[PDB]
This record gives structure tokens, sequence and C-alpha cells, in this order.
């Protein structure tokens, strides 16, 4: 479509709409007692070009699948989203007043029960990575024409991870990406280390790959000239305004961050605004091309039992990419993002199978996680990440942001515990439990043999909120017949007898030392029950009751994560205050160190002979 | 000192140490059966011109604080700078061979029980972040004449932590500061993005602020001529070299990442590269200029007790930034640091009075942690970094390996749970005690008033390891007289009476909230016992325990956070199996919304009135 030039009413019309928009986030913020309302003016002419001339939408249905997407990665300015979106006629105007408020969902910074928002972003420096997803999946799996756009503050630039999401945008050649910076000179406590260097953010922008556009950030008209250009790169408009643009005597100020105006202020204030309206009348918005295709809703299902052999030994890790490979046989939703480790994580086996819908995405965690959130939403895809468990340490914020977000995303980490041997603890996942037990819509997949690596990933592809797989490096025999049935929250009983003295429940490598202990015990004429979680979160309380019923009360736990935050944790919270039941942990106390893996986890204290030790002090 | 510029027989020596460098590489990992012999190829001129032209140090003492600095980023390159110990003459020869062996401290992955290891790098971007420290540390309060060196590999550019660090660099004019760049064209799985593109690597280096020299990075002459001069600014040093270097057949392939030679090969390479070495004669180390101050050890102390008032009320965010400047004019080794939240973690009130001592690191966490952790190596500096703890979530990699590298550092996270109100839960802490407790050497404090949190920043500045600070929004009265003793591992029992019911533990907002319940319960004659834990990591289970043997063994947690991995857990964890005791909890049960602080508590279930009720249905 050709770029529509605005005549002189047109940008007068942008102008009284910016102008709203400050007035709107003024009243708004006055009116809750908190808020942002210098970070919103600064954004009014970025806000009302976008909505009111560039973007194509469907304003009363948001989430179209054919739709521009805007996501405000400078979540603070929340007020002037919710006030475009009721000049667009999809909110109410009387709503906005309600800022915060506990019988609102206009809340402080976006969230995706609101209808026009996808991604929650009060997190800064997270939207450009999210944006790059959506412009990804627009582009590369939904071939639809939508742009996306992405409003960063300039003090959020000093993120590492939005480096990340500038460099990722070139290699994948986004050009229907657009980044809108608000170089407005100043963040929350000082200026921004570049002030209105403009040359400078320039010559990064054009460094890591963009077409980088100067313009003045409170001219509409050279607003609607930038966006009106498409190009062969994600291109970055980088806005010179000013912080509280249009506030009398707060233009430009410092102290001023998160500062509400006072009431007898805001009405002054807001009757200058006023007078510089020419029209009440509003512009609006204009509908989108109808491109994005069909996707199914229905469950994936893999297309035939596990086939592994009992006796057989495979590590989990590999059987994880097997079964992802697997999976994308039977559905074209499942996508596979790895940073720069899909040789060590086995998400290759998915690459080699299915290359269309694997997404390298280098070393560079945190952006891995926002792309995949990206994918994910408006249920474009099915997206499932990997690398070492150890290294989504780096993505948390990602992840915890995630949940807000209400995503659907999958993410496998490999190399948990010490059990890797010889790489040492830069390498080894011994808080990863901890970290996504703490991720309020998580599920948390620990699967000790092939079978039950596959069955947790075809669970968790059908499965809503934050889904962790953990996987292990060294080669373990397969237990299950590949017929069990598996369920989240559904541990399993591997071994039992009448007369058990202890419950041990372990998990990869220690469930398998678990068995090995075993088999020393029995030399003593000492039986052990031994449990299999699968999933640590949620927990099956009931069978671990059952078992320590069975077995005289007595719990241990056995663990290649450390003692806080995981297994023997979750199962002492499950449990405490039940008569007769007692709980012992084994788990690894510190920082470990470089050795083979059996040799780890007899100086850590997990291996069977630790586990034996531990059952026969219980007994006596 | 002038350049001295080598002779050809100089620069064949440097050579020779090159190819002594790689041997060791391939003999100790063939030896080991794990590593990345291919990685320590391409930097071995880098370090040979680095160890045996360039930097001033004491080869029999590594850690003397009149050093230049080295920081190894990419930290699997671990065999060649244990080579380059050997070549000084502080390790043995014949303990290379030992690499990867738990009888050995020559782990996989560079750590700080090597002497000449600082922090500890596995997790790739980090160590330019702890080298800017350092070199910080150098200019700014050393004021040494030590300069700070750091190698990266080119896959480990993609780590926005890495640009955060570039950033800081410029910023701050760290001239005494040299990042080597490998720029092998490879990383562990493919190519990295931009592989021998060398112009735009200087593109991107020169416009985040650094000078930039492109080299070969296989010519000692062209290396110590680079290294060889200062410059007024941070130097990126552009090294153009090959995978593999060395290793014929090996040399910029593909599929050799982290695979050792196998031993036929071994013995037919290093004939090959053996064949090239002119002489064995080994240079010698240069020294450094003594210039370093002295720094004391001693304990550092408040200079009075605190001041408050029982029955005033103050934020413990606004405890923490008074606290906080009152240590700094007792000792000059206390710094703080803080990511453009100053106004919010009232860490302002540090750089009002000690300004020559703050470090403001912007909005770049990843960044600040690693500045943090620089700045205490070699004992130079007691610092104290802040943010809200919500976006401590963003360093929890950083955090990771700062207990790894046995890092003695000081976090303090405001902001904490529902109670900061109408942001939403983008700002809101409710997994920061399941990430710190899960961090081995970590010390988590939580005061729950102005007096309990001066006494926590005291008693953290003379602890080792990560010692975490939970500060908290809202004002809540003061309960502790100023002469009341504090001790890590020591909670106190705020209300008790000889009928108490319930042992109800709170911190924070949530032990306010249960002295407010107990108010309400006394007029249904029913008391309570209130035990503020004050550390929770460790916790007082002595305490505990011999609260709820007086109250019917009935405790009750109540915590302003996720259930997993906070108060509730850890207490649980420390009383399962007792007799007659049972923990009930209050936590938060999901993502949180905007709304007053109180309206937030009540909505999920951690108020007076929810504790109130679970006080009842304990009884009943
Ligand atoms: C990852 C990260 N790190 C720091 C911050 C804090 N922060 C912002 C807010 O968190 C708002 O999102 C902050 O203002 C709080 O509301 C303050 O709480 P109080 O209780 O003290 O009132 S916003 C911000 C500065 C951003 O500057 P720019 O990017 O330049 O944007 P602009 O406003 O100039 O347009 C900081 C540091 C967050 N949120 N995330
Ligand atoms: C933060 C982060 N993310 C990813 C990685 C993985 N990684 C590296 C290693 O972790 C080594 O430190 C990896 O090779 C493991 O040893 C493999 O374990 P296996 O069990 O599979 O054997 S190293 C690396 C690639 C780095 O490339 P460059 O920066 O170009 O360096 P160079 O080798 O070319 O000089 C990756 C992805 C880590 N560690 N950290
Ligand atoms: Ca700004
Ligand atoms: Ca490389």
């Amino acid at each position: 479509e050709s770029y529509h030039k605005p005549d002189q009413q047109k940008l007068q019309a942008l102008k009284d709409t910016a102008n709203r928009l400050r007035i709107s986030s003024i009243q708004a913020t006055t009116a809750a007692g908190s808020g942002h309302p210098t970070s919103c003016c600064s954004a009014a002419e970025i806000m009302a070009v976008l909505f009111f001339h560039t973007m194509r939408y469907k304003s009363q249905d948001p989430r179209n699948p054919h739709n521009d997407r805007f996501v405000l990665s400078k979540g603070h300015a929340a007020p002037i989203l919710y006030a475009v979106w009721a000049e667009a006629g999809f909110l109410a105007e009387a709503e906005l007043l309600n800022l915060r408020k506990i019988s609102s969902d206009l809340d402080g910074h976006p969230v995706p029960k609101q209808a026009f928002t996808d991604v929650a972003t009060g997190s800064l420096g997270q939207g450009l990575g999210a944006a790059c997803g959506m412009a990804y999946t627009g582009k590369y799996f939904d071939k639809a024409s939508y742009r996306v756009y992405c409003l960063l503050g300039d003090g959020e630039l000093s993120e590492g991870s939005v480096w990340e999401a500038m460099a990722f945008a070139s290699i994948y050649k986004l050009d229907n990406l657009v980044a809108i910076l608000d170089i407005n000179r100043l963040g929350q406590s000082d200026p921004a280390p570049l002030q209105h260097q403009m040359d400078i953010y320039q010559k990064r922008c054009e460094a890591f790959g963009w077409h980088a556009i100067i313009v003045d950030g409170h001219s509409v008209e050279e607003l609607c000239k930038a966006f009106g250009q498409a190009k062969h790169q994600p291109t970055a408009i980088i806005a010179k305004t000013f912080k509280g643009r249009g506030i009398t005597g707060v233009e430009d100020k410092e102290s001023w961050h998160g500062k509400p105006l006072p009431k007898n202020m805001a009405e002054q204030i807001i009757q200058e605004i006023y007078s510089q309206i020419q029209s009440k009348k509003k512009i609006l918005a204009t509908p989108p091309q109808e491109d994005a295709p069909s996707v199914d809703i229905a469950n994936i299902r893999m297309p035939s039992l596990p086939s592994y052999k009992v006796g057989d030994k495979i590590a989990t890790r590999k059987a994880y990419g097997q079964a992802l490979a697997k999976l994308g046989h039977a559905s074209d939703r499942i996508i596979a993002l790895d940073g720069d480790t899909k040789n060590s994580t086995f998400s290759e086996i998915f690459k080699k199978e299915h290359p269309d819908r694997f997404i390298e995405c280098y070393i560079a965690e945190q952006n891995m996680v926002s792309i995949a959130v990206g994918c994910a939403t408006r249920n474009r895809t099915v997206p499932f990440c990997s690398t070492f468990a150890a290294f989504f340490t780096r993505a948390f914020d990602q992840i915890r942001m995630a949940a807000i977000s209400e995503s659907n995303i999958n993410l496998c980490g490999s190399h948990c515990g010490v059990s890797i041997g010889e790489d040492g603890p830069s390498q080894m996942a011994l808080e990863d439990l901890a970290m996504f037990r703490s991720v309020p819509t998580s599920t948390v997949f620990y699967p000790s043999d092939g079978v039950a690596t596959e069955k947790a990933v075809e669970l968790a592809a059908n499965t809503k909120g934050i889904c962790f797989i953990r996987t292990s490096r060294p080669e373990n025999a397969i237990i299950y017949n590949n017929n069990e049935d598996f369920q989240v929250g559904q541990a399993k009983v591997v071994l039992k007898s009448k007369d058990d003295q202890v419950t041990v429940i372990g998990a990869g490598v220690t469930l398998h030392e678990a068995l090995a202990a075993a088999e020393l015990l029995k030399k003593e004429k000492i039986n052990i029950r031994v449990l299999d979680p699968f999933t640590i979160k949620p927990l099956d309380r009931k069978l671990i009751l059952d078992s320590a019923r069975a077995t005289k009360g007595r719990i241990l736990t056995v663990e290649d994560h450390y003692y806080e935050g995981g297994i023997g944790e979750a199962v002492s919270s499950a449990v405490v205050g039940e008569p007769g039941i007692t709980v012992t942990h084994l788990a690894v106390n510190r920082v470990p160190r470089s050795g083979k893996p059996a040799e780890l986890l007899k100086m850590f204290g997990i291996d069977r002979d630790a586990i034996a030790q531990a059952v026969r002090g219980l007994i006596t």
C-alpha cells in the first residue's frame, strides 16, 4: 500500500491526539497518586502517529492475528498505552481514571489480562526480544503482512538483553520490525549515559546492523515520514525527545521520574495543554490485511509410543532431542530454539529433521527466552527452548516475566547436577529446581529414563504455563516399559516389597543410584521402596505418603541439586506434620569441583553408598 | 616505562612459547579425555605475548596486589591458563597432566582455589564485567599502576552482559583495561554470527567507545606492538585467529569444539608442533611496580548504636540507605553500587555522603554484580549493590558464579513482595528468597524494622560469602530497642505469653501483620507467640522449635513471597519429623496485580485477618 502523505489537517489531528494522550496520562496518574506521567509525555507524538497513522489493526479486536503488533518495552508508560486504546474506541474513557486500582485491570504496568497486551514488560529491556519473536513469526512462520513496532526508553538501552535482540534482528533480517527509541535524555535517577548524543545512538544501532534514522520525536510529520518507509533491514527510529514534554516547568528536568503531578498542578497543566488542542474530533484506526493463516489448537500427540528397550542405556539429554524431533513430525506448531548448545542438548536432532522450525539463538539465553515468549503469543507456535540448565539462570528475569505474561513456553535444561563430571561447577545446574519451582505457573518434569523423557516432552507440549524439563548428561538404563502411562503430578513406585524399611525418593541419576543402593542393601537383608516423582512440581503427595506409611513413616530424598528449593524441600513442605512421617535429605552441600561423574556423586554424598548408609541410620 | 621493542630472537621465543602452550593444552586434554584444545590453540600467541612480554606480575605470588590482572573470560581455555602458569614457574609442569582429575585443582574451568584465578568464568560473558571492576578499582580506589587484561571468545560476544561491560568501561574511562577478542570464526555448534567480518567487530567496539585495533592474532610481533601502546580509552585488540590453530586438519574446522584429540592423533600433532620449536629456553616473567596501597582487614563497626525510636515509622529500604551511609563513615573500604534505582533503594544517601565511593551502574544489573565481584577481588573493597530485589533475578547467573568465585559481595534488594502496591508484579520480588537461599555461600537477612536493618548492614559487612538483605517499600513501626543484640542465625521472639496457642513466624511486613493479628485475637482471648527470624538463612531452628513446643507444637509461617523456596519451606525442612510439630503456611499463590499495599496483602492472604483465621483453624 502506498504511504498516505498527511495534510496539515491530519497532522494537526495527530498533534491534538498526542495532547489528549498527555492529558489522560496526567489525569490517570494524579487520580492514582502514582505512576510515570513524564515518561508518557515524551512518547505522546510517537504513540499518536503509530496508532493513528502508521499501524494497521482492528480496534475492536486487539488480539486479532492479522494486526500489527505494538510492544511497549518501557512499560511504565502504561497510562499512555491505555489512553491510545481509549482513543481508538476499545476502552471506555472513564476507565482510564481507575489506573492502578484493585477494581480495575488498568494495572501499573501492562499485563495480558488486557486484550491489547501480549507480553508483560515492566522489567526493562525485554520487550524488544519479544518483538523479535513476533517479527520472526510474522516473516517466517505466519508469512503474513503484519509489522511489529517496539517502543524503548533510553535508560533501558543499558540492558544487555536489548543488544542481544538488536543482533538477532539483523542476523535474521527482520525487515518487518521497527524499534522506536525514546531518547528523552533522562533515566530514573540521573541522565542516561549518552544524553542527547544522537549520533552515538545512531552509530551503535548501525554497527548492530539496523537502518537508523534520527528524528525530532515531537514532530508528527517527521514521525509519519520515518514510519512510512519500509526497509530491507530492521529499522531504528531514534527519536530526540524531552522527558515531561508539554508540562511547563517539568519538561527536561530531573527529579520527576515516577512522580505524579499533585492535583493543583495537574489542573493548571491540563488547562495549558487543552488550550493547544484545535479539535475534539478523533482519528479512526485503519484495519489490517487479513493474511495470517489458521493455526490449529488441538492436542499434539506423539506419532507412536516410545521405542526404547528396557535395559538399554541412553542419556535423558539424548532422549529429549529424539523425542522433540519425533513430536515435530506430528505437528507443525512445534518450534525449537537453542543457544549454541544444540550438540550438547541434542536439539540438533530436531534441527536436522525440521530445519525451518529451528531457531539458532547463539550464546544469548536472555534473548532466547524472550524470542520463545514472542513466538508463543497469540498461540502462533509451541516453542521448546534448550540450553544447559545452569545457563537458564542467565534468563531468570525473562522466565519470571514470562509467567507474568501468562506465556506457554517449554524449556529443557540439560547437564543437571554434579553428574556432568569434568567441566566443573560453572556448567552444573544445582539451583534450577529452586528457580523453576518459584515460577508460579510452572510444571517441573525430571525424567529419569528415556521413556519418561519422551512422555515429558509430549505432556509439556500440551500443558499451559512455564514447563521445565530437567535432563541429564550421563547414560542411564531404561527402566520403564514403553507403554507405561505418565501424567503430570503422578509419581511411580519403581521398587517395592512387603518389608520395605525406608521410602527413597530419587530422580534422574539419583534414582539409578537408589536402585543400586537397593541392590547393596539386599545383601544385608534390607529392602527399600524406591519412588520416582516424575514431576517435582506438582508433587504426588498421595503416593509419597502412601509409600511412607508402608515403610514405617520414613522418607529419604536424594537429589543432584543444592539443599534449598529442590526435591527434599518440596517433599518436606508437602508432608510436614503428618503423624509418624519423617523426612531425611541427601543433597549437594556446597559448590562442587571437577572429577568423574561417579567420583563427584561420592564426594557430594548422593551416590549408592551414601544412600545405603542413610537408610541404615534411619532403621537404627 | 618504555615499550621494549622485541628482537627476532625474543619473537622466536614467544612463538616457541605459544607452541609449548599448544602442546600442553593438547597433552592435558587428551590425558583427561575431555576439554577444549581447539579453543586453547586459537589463543596461544595472545597468551604467550601477554604473559611473557606485556604484563607485569610476580610469578611466585599470583595474588600480589601490585600485579597486572588477567581474566580468562572464555574459561574453557583453562588448560592454556594452567600452561602459562607452569611456563612462568608457579605450577609444576607434571601437574598439567592431571587436568580435570578429582586429585587435582586444575579443574575444567578456572576457580579461585587456584592462586592465579580471581574469579571463576565458565559461564560465558561475565569476565569483562569482573575485569571492569578490577580496572575501576585500580584507577579510582587503589590509584595504582596495574593494568587489566581480559580475553574473550567471539561466540561469547553474543552475551548482552559483555556489551553492558563495554559501555561501563567507556563511561568510566577505563584506560587501564584491555579486552582481547579471540575472533576464531567459530562457536560451539556453528560459526559465530559475524565470522571473520573484522570490520563489523571494530565498528561495534568503536560505537561503544573503545579504541579498537584489528590484528593478526597469530603474529607475536603485531600482538607485542598492539599491547605495547597505552591509550586514553579502554582498548579492544580484535584478533583474527583460527580455531585449532596449529593442529593440521583441525584448524578452522567445525565439529571440534570441546573435543579432545585421541591419543594416536595427539602424538602425531604434538610431534609436528614440536618440530617448529627452535629453543627449549623459557622466557621469564617481569615484575610490577609496587604502588598498590595497604588495605586494612579489620572488623568494620558502626560508629554508634542505631538512633531510632520505638514506635516511630520508617521503611526498611530507607533504613538501609541510612545505615549504609553511616557505615561508610566508619570505613573507607565500603563502596556502594546501584542500577539507576538509588532514589528508590535509598542508596542515594550513601552517594550524597561518600560520592567518591558510589558507582552508578545504570540499568544493567548483570554488569553491576560483576563489577562488585571484581571490586571485591583481592579484598580491595567491601561492596554493597542495590536494586529492586525483583531485578536481581536478571543477575542470577552472575550471583551463582559469584559463589563459585568465593566472592564476598553484599546485595540489598528493595521492594519485596506485594506490599509495594500499585506498580504491580513486574516490580514485586516474590522469588528472591528462593533464589538467594539456593546460592551455597549465602546469608539471607530479612530485617523487619529500621533497627534490624542497621544491624543487618553491619553484620553483612563482616560476613563472608554472598550476603543478601531484603528490604521493603512501606513504612512500618520500629519495634526493637536500639541496643537489641542481633546475630546471624538468631531469631527474636517479639510477642509471647504463657498461654500462646500458635507460634506465628513472619518477617518484614508480615511480622507487622502478625502483631496486628495478635491484637485482633486478644479480643477473642487467643494469644499467639510471634517470632521474627532475622536471618532466613541460616534459620534459628532451636528458637523455632522451643517456641513451637510452648505453643502446642503449632507453627504458622506467613510471608510476602511465593510458596516455593521461601520462609515456609525453610521452616518445614528444618523441623519435618519433629514429634508433635505441625507447620502451616500462608504465602502468595500466584502472580499478583496492582492495588494498595493493604488491599494486596488481603487479596493474597497474608494480612492480619488471614493470619487470625489460620490461627483459629489450627486451634480447632
Ligand atoms: C530491569 C529493570 N531495572 C530497573 C528498573 C527500575 N526502573 C523503572 C521502574 O521500575 C518503573 O518500571 C521504577 O520507576 C519504579 O516504578 C519506581 O518505584 P518507586 O517505588 O520508587 O516509585 S523505570 C526506570 C528508568 C527507565 O528510564 P528510561 O528507559 O530512560 O525510560 P523513560 O522513563 O525515560 O522513558 C528504572 C530504572 C526496571 N523497571 N527494570
Ligand atoms: C552462558 C553460557 N552459555 C553457553 C555456554 C556453553 N558453551 C561452552 C561450554 O560450556 C564450555 O565453557 C561447553 O563447550 C561445554 O563444555 C560443553 O559440554 P559437553 O558436555 O557437551 O562436552 S563454550 C561455548 C562456545 C564458546 O565459543 P567462543 O566464545 O567463540 O569461544 P572459542 O571456544 O571459539 O574460543 C559454549 C556455547 C557457556 N559456557 N556459557
Ligand atoms: Ca529516558
Ligand atoms: Ca570462537
